[PDB]
């Protein structure tokens, strides 16, 4: 599910992500970041959050 290396973590949240895509999947992963604050990454199928 969630994996962290160095300072960036990728999450295989594709399920939600799929729904998200219809509503801007890209945008969603950003959300994860929004929630945290540090930095975020979005991929068409997986959501990634980058901690502080």
């Amino acid at each position: 599910e969630i994996l962290i290396e160095g300072n960036r973590t990728i999450i295989r949240n594709f399920r939600e992500l799929a729904k998200a895509v219809n509503r801007d999947e890209e945008f969603f992963a950003k959300y994860l970041l929004k929630e945290t604050g540090s930095a975020g990454n979005l991929e068409g199928g997986r959501l990634i959050l980058q901690r502080r």
